[PDB]
């Protein structure tokens, strides 16, 4: 008759958050004109100004993109979220897929490529490496694949993967080009189309500084072509291109309802492309420049060593510092915190004890959060020595 | 060094949100604790706080669910989503799957079942029909699934399935029963161990007042079991189980990065769990049933007949009428929209042209709202007469 489970007692007390700044590779925090968008009451979920709001939504991420393509949205769900959405959509069981595995994140399309049935070929790099024309054109020559994966942000290991050539030469050889740029969008130079990237994405929490949740997706005609003549039906229902292109304004047809989008957060997201719609993606590429360079100048001088050597290839939203010899990172990214409030984080996948990250992510990639970790980690440094 | 794009004009402007009562199936209007969540600052998205609010939400969906089961979580992503989710973890290619295609729902499990090599059985019914025991019993020795779909509250038709024996069923014949509560969670009596239930989902933007975006899962060991011991990865990494598990805290392995859990939609649930927790589930589906014998019996006396003919059937949260002949019933949802800024819906699925849809969920299933939309129509049909 009776019910098993009480009313949780936790749950009878308020929230309550702590106050963090939050200088590690993401999620960022949120300026008060996201905070405020994130507050707002419910519309309709396939009302005229949801529509409306998507609508802008879409020309904000053709702006960032720099990307004339049509089949331009917003996928529900993280940044993994979006490389799947990629993956099972392009990717057919048996294609060959070429993956640049320099870090965590060709390792993760590694793993999503594998179990959607493609032939993996990752051509596997130390962490702190990149990929020259020549060590792609081998791979192209080497395995013909369909789609090539390429990290331009490689916020595992601090490195800036060069895009320029990539797309011509992955054409020559008949291969789409897929780019993460998760943690390069906005803070580092990029032009879809004219780097001829045929799907490129990135996510809501980094230099936008939106709240984790959403991603951004855009397909070049070369793309769509592969995807709309599949012989077999995507694995995934909720992120079929087809639906949700759809949904999205993208196609001739009315939108049908496929699933119900994160309203809120695409509030959210409005207001973040309309805060760097507003700077200007050219000044917030100097912005981020500028405060790596001068963040770069200050771990120098306290006798830190930066795990990239060539500045050229350091990206300057997330910079990997190599651990000093003989000191315990755990215990500098718990110092930092625990005195000072700061969230810094240590390494990610092959780049794990190796480094540690610090990240300066759209407003928050200031000379006085880079004066505030830096003061962090002198002390950390200090008490330890 | 051309920009192609040039800053949207549109996102120069504020956003602009107009102010309306959603009275159609989801999502619902936020309550201002649920609100004031949304407008919170960002922590880190593994931080110790972090994991602590995931346990409040995770004894929160256990007392909703009412189950002690280990492995229940949150799916980052849409009532689909976890659907999705739970088919690409319990079903491996080649497995029977049974399913109970009375409405759209079970429509939306046979595709998902299709697309990853599920052999897929439906039981099919017209709009505004349900399942009795000797039926399922019926399909479950024709066809042996190990997995039998059933939608508790068909929101397309309007239909309340009754759910007492079928988990015992099921399992005389060595099958999983998973259930869609997307509609009825909050609104309805739901036991999910009590009910021999092995998967149970809902969504976060039906009676609990969520923003949508974020869903809510449970397995039995039964299903844990399935999950575990299959010979194949499933087709997502996304919503790979054996991850989200370990994330969430359902493992006895630390916790390892997956993907960014959606922190700030997280706020927002948590807080709409603690006011249900703080209500009381039979207080919540006293207060359901109520609004909605108070909707019905208004309704018909407009002259309006319910879809549902059996009051026994009919599911509160979601109230589906007939078309009345003569009418427009799209002309019916723009006048009310219009006129009065409510939203209410036409039909889904194979409903599509033969209702409209009321929704009366959580804080929003009130009188007054049974008034409001009352009101409304009563002006819109006027109109047109
Ligand atoms: C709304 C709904 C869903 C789907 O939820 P989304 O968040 O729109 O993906 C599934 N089942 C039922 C019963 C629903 O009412
Ligand atoms: C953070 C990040 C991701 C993954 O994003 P999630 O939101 O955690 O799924 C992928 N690629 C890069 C380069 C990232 O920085």
């Amino acid at each position: 008759h009776k019910l098993l489970v009480t009313p949780p007692k936790a749950l009878l007390k308020p929230l309550s958050i702590p106050n963090q700044l939050l200088l590690g590779p993401g999620p960022s925090n949120l300026p008060p004109r996201i905070m405020a968008a994130g507050g707002l009451q419910m519309i309709g979920s396939m009302s005229k100004d949801m529509y409306q709001i998507m609508d802008e939504i879409k020309e904000g991420i053709q702006y960032v993109f720099q990307t004339r393509n049509p089949l331009t949205l917003v996928i529900s769900g993280s940044g993994h979220c979006a490389l799947e959405a990629a993956l099972v959509n392009v990717l057919e069981p048996g294609d060959s897929f070429l993956v640049g595995a320099n870090g965590i994140w060709g390792q993760r399309a590694v793993d999503i490529g594998e179990r959607i049935g493609a032939r993996v070929h990752p051509m596997t790099k130390d962490p702190g490496g990149h990929y020259t024309l020549q060590e792609v054109e081998e791979g192209l020559a080497q395995h013909k694949p369909v789609l090539l994966f390429l990290t331009h942000g490689e916020s595992s290991t601090g490195v800036l993967q060069p895009l320029d050539g990539f797309g011509e030469l992955c054409h020559r050889y008949k291969c789409l080009l897929l780019v993460d740029s998760v943690a390069s969008l906005g803070g580092t130079p990029l032009y879809m189309d004219r780097q001829g990237i045929d799907i490129l994405y990135s996510g809501s929490q980094k230099a936008l500084n939106a709240p984790p949740g959403t991603s951004l997706i855009s397909f070049s005609d070369k793309a769509k072509k592969k995807m709309y003549s599949r012989k077999t039906k995507p694995f995934s229902f909720y992120l079929d291109i087809k639906w949700l292109a759809n949904f999205w304004g993208c196609d001739d047809q009315p939108r049908m309802y496929h699933h119900t989008i994160p309203v809120i957060s695409l509030y959210s997201l409005r207001e973040s492309l309309a805060l760097i719609a507003e700077q200007g993606l050219e000044n917030s590429w100097r912005q981020h420049r500028e405060a790596a360079a001068y963040l770069h100048g200050r771990l120098q001088a306290l006798g830190l060593q930066l795990f990239v050597k060539d500045p050229a290839l350091r990206l300057p939203t997330v910079t990997t510092v190599a651990v000093p010899a003989g000191y315990d990172w755990r215990d500098i990214v718990s110092y930092v915190m625990d005195h000072f409030d700061i969230e810094i984080m240590g390494g990610l996948g092959p780049s794990t004890g190796k480094v540690l990250r610090i990240g300066l992510l759209g407003c928050n990639a200031t000379r006085e959060n880079v004066d505030r970790v830096t003061e962090a980690l002198r002390a950390a440094l200090v008490a330890q020595a």
